């Protein structure tokens, strides 16, 4: 639930592979 500090508005989070998730297209890690 808090940004990561990447985006997946265009491109997903390839924080999502680790322990982000694309939210609203923003990458909010828990």
């Amino acid at each position: 639930g808090f940004p990561c500090g990447e985006s997946c508005v265009y491109i997903p989070c390839f924080t999502a592979a680790i322990g982000c998730s694309c939210k609203s297209k923003v990458c909010y890690k828990n």
